[PDB]
């Protein structure tokens, strides 16, 4: 335990002295030099910042661990956040994007994405999602069904447009557990069918293994299988593919100290980079082509590190637990901030580990142990992914006003918030190249709130 | 299995036989009279309808429970769902609202909830949402903290008006609440406060509770408290508020439960949790006032989520290696668990059937997912395991529904990938429909944002 709060404040103090993003004023956390304090007095809390300059390292991580192979492409799976100013960084950044729905395409084409710059997943693509697919010349719709592509067929003859497409085929309980894909047996007449079809041009083959990774294995394993299906349909079809396509997964690291961890029982420590990622698929593509090109879709690593939730402590109290002799068993001091899981949905509905740190008292030893809740009325909103079980390590100083900060906070954050209790979804902040600061989406109103809803006013 | 799925059938039977909600025609399950199927052909899917006279249903068997207390006062606690057109149909059945922030009190006042109609509860309640209950003379404020209590005192001073409160304790037979240990001098000093009434305590035991023992002990302790402070302090109080948690049933065969450990059967009623609260208020007093803040009860059992059969695939695994080991039916619906959020998050049942088809056999194993990203976005909580049951014969374009999806389902939901969240239709009193909540539209989704 002792050992435990003592590993946390040697992190506590990385993160102020040898962390590419962050630094202290003042004994605040400051962001690519903003002062997240200072900053979190001027919006109202709970809100979440964006760094661009962090966005942009990331890329750069990606692009340049894709160095041995030059004809790679790379898109932002944009179901990790679409906010539109975070879309047109990645853009002026210079890879394109990934979509997951027809309002996902669309707003990638808002911004700026030419259709040749989409790619278009999904389970459920309807005619009228396909069809609006088809008319914009996407870069490539990845065929999850034989139902979906008999759509297809359909809708391009109807367009007279050209469908570019892959097929999409899980790699490995998989018929039990694995809703999407086709499987691997069914890729060869999928393929000859394609063929055929006049308005159907049929460029590779795609999977996607998982989110949040930690291990290279996994990646070769199923690579390797789309490689080798790739080069038999290439010889049993007699045609030379554009592509193929690997789907996403790079992890993220959500705990740092790597010594302490095993990325194979613990997935937030992220265990491989994206040069151990683009090494495992390079080396499997180039068993089969050099020259081919290969696409990736990652998202989670594009933004996830570089986004901070602040959240305002808003309340406090001692909770006291007595025998029945009114003998004092245990205190529990209980923080309370004005985010829960309607805010931040990871940490309550899949365990996800955040970093949490007092920005207003960063250079502060984090030596209590408390308990942080959220303000929703659920018994189970409070944040039980703690320090040591469900208890969290804060300065003993800590003060109503306070400023929490959770960081690694920029992946799966914004469009997975909800209205629950009628607590508006959050402001959205984002750091220019130049450390500037704007607010990029609004916090709901009360007036959005009910907006959606048909009624007479009493 | 073969009698699994008997069972499955004989449910299914009565849903279209034997349930005060639903009927068939031309094969289609019906809600209230209205055909389901042709209703999702006029709106577009995924979304939820309403039955009024269902949510009337519902408070008539709450209110009907506590026959035996004249003075009971019945909030809707308004997180269970807060749709505009709900809040009015409540209203108009005649009962009151309780409020989880100010924008759920705000609303509440908005659809004609009196201030002495509402319930504030929370355990965060920033001094800005004190001043506004304060300034609009709400019912009761249930004081959830001492540090909370501190700036009721100053905002109420500040204001000149009176701040009327309960003081929750947590019965300790937890975030919220106080501990019993406190409720003494906290009411002591709230007696003393120039511009806070003192009404009572409060407590709420938890959400779908399937069992009326922590009912009526942690009523008896609230009650014993109460009685004790009467006597200590020289005041009788207005009220006892004991709270939410009478469950809902959202699986039928109980002959086949046990709640105690899967709390989908309900385990008791209305008039077991009535029972239980009124024997040990009539330990202290007859002519108080109890409040109580159903949610769950009030709607559960009166909406169904609608969903359209989207996709279809069979998938096969091949010995693991080779040869055919086993099919895997897989149906997609337009409904994922950004539209049906605690089937996902919170291991919720709702009971799944084809309305397209209600009437044929439900004879064909099948596992059920949505439209998302998601690896996870299918529905686990199956009729057999993971697996459900529809008829041989679905096909795409038919209309699954989900029963008893009226609680917690609407403001639960996101737009994540940028899937809309859902319309939302009402099947009022004389059986007509309109639509109560528009599906988000592209527009609605990126107007949040500050963009070029
Ligand atoms: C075809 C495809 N291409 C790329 C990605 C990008 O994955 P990455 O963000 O790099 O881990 C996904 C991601 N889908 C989902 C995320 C789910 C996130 N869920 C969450 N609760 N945060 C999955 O792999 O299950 C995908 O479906
Ligand atoms: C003070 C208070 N008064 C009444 C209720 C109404 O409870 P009822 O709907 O009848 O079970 C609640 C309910 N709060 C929450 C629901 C949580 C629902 N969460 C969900 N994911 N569906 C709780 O008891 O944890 C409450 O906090
Ligand atoms: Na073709
Ligand atoms: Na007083």
């Amino acid at each position: 335990t002792d050992s435990i709060m003592q590993n946390y404040n040697q992190l506590r103090e990385q993160v102020i002295n040898g962390d590419r993003r962050f630094q202290h004023k003042d004994g605040h956390l400051c962001f690519e030099g903003v002062d997240l304090d200072a900053l979190a007095r001027q919006y109202p809390t709970p809100f979440y910042v964006f760094s661009e300059p962090e966005i942009i390292r990331n890329i750069h991580e990606i692009q340049q661990a894709f160095a041995a192979h030059k004809n790679t492409k790379t898109f932002f799976a944009s179901k990790t956040c679409s906010v539109m100013g975070v879309l047109k960084a990645i853009r002026d950044a210079g890879i394109c994007a990934e979509a997951n729905s027809q309002y996902e395409v669309r707003k990638c084409l808002e911004i700026g994405f030419r259709g040749d710059q989409i790619v278009f997943n999904g389970v459920v693509k309807k005619p009228a999602d396909l069809e609006y697919a088809i008319a914009n010349d996407l870069y490539l719709i990845n065929v999850d069904s034989l139902y979906e592509l008999e759509h297809i067929d359909a809708i391009s003859r109807k367009l007279k447009k050209v469908a570019n497409v892959c097929v999409r085929v899980e790699p490995n309980v998989t018929a039990f557990h694995a809703k999407s894909g086709l499987d691997l047996e069914q890729a060869e007449e999928t393929c000859r069918r394609i063929l055929a079809m006049p308005y159907v041009h049929l460029r590779g083959l795609h999977m996607h293994v998982g989110d949040q990774v930690p291990e290279s294995e996994p990646f070769a394993k199923a690579t390797k299988v789309l490689v080798d299906e790739s080069r038999r349909l290439e010889e049993v079809l007699g045609i030379k593919f554009d592509l193929i396509n690997v789907g996403g997964g790079i992890p993220v690291p959500y705990k740092y100290d790597d010594e302490n961890g095993d990325p194979l029982k613990d997935n937030m420590y992220a265990g491989i980079t994206a040069q151990d990622f683009a090494d495992a698929v390079i080396r499997e593509v180039h068993k089969w082509r050099t020259d081919v090109e290969i696409c990736i879709e990652p998202g989670r690593k594009v933004t996830g590190s570089a986004a901070v939730l602040l959240t305002e402590v808003s309340c406090e109290k001692r909770k006291t637990n007595y025998d029945l002799n009114g003998n004092v068993e245990c205190h529990v001091e209980w923080k309370f901030v004005d985010a829960g899981y309607s805010v931040l949905s990871d940490s309550q509905h899949f365990d996800w580990f955040f970093y949490v740190y007092n920005a207003s008292r960063m250079t502060a030893a984090h030596d209590a142990w408390i308990k942080l809740a959220g303000p929703l009325c659920d018994g189970g909103d409070y944040f039980h992914m703690g320090v040591k079980g469900e208890e969290f390590l804060l300065p003993k100083e800590t003060h109503v006003g306070d400023i929490v900060a959770f960081l690694d906070a920029g992946a799966y954050t914004i469009e997975s918030q909800t209205v629950f209790n009628n607590r508006p979804r959050t402001g959205v902040v984002m750091i220019d190249k130049n450390g500037d600061t704007r607010l990029i989406r609004r916090e709901d109103s009360y007036e959005d709130m009910v907006k959606y809803d048909i009624y007479l006013a009493a």
